[PDB]
């Protein structure tokens, strides 16, 4: 688990595809990311309701990848929520694009919403040379 550079991970996301992703430029998942984890893979996060939040992209354990421990898991990335505190984000990555086709866009990131939304967004990947 490690913590990106800001431009280190723009440009590992630039190479998933991830840029304009439904019509998300990249400089959208690069903030995300920022607020939803400060860049570092191995983020977790407890809900009362007993489902973690895991990784960079805080990917919750109720709906998305099946922990073991969570009250009805729908498994929906199919994936061991561990595989998301990698190093490397190709798994977060692949369930994100799931996510993000769901039907709410970019709006089930409740840190992108609240911090992303609706601000400059092309300022996270400025200075990165892509």
């Amino acid at each position: 688990g490690k913590v990106y550079g800001r431009c280190e991970l723009a440009a590992a996301m630039k190479r998933m595809g991830l840029d304009n992703y439904r019509g998300y430029s990249l400089g959208n998942w690069v903030c995300a990311a920022k607020f939803e984890s400060n860049f570092n893979t191995g983020a977790t996060n407890r809900n009362t309701d007993g489902s973690t939040d895991y990784g960079i992209l805080q990917i919750n354990s109720r709906w998305w990848c099946n922990d073991g421990r969570t009250p009805g898991s729908k498994n929906l990335c199919h994936i061991p929520c561990s595989a998301l505190l990698s190093s490397d984000i190709t798994a977060s990555v692949n369930c994100a694009k799931k996510i993000v086709s769901d039907g709410n866009g970019m709006n089930a990131w409740v840190a992108w919403r609240k911090h992303c939304k609706g601000t400059d967004v092309n300022v996270w990947i400025r200075g990165c040379r892509l």
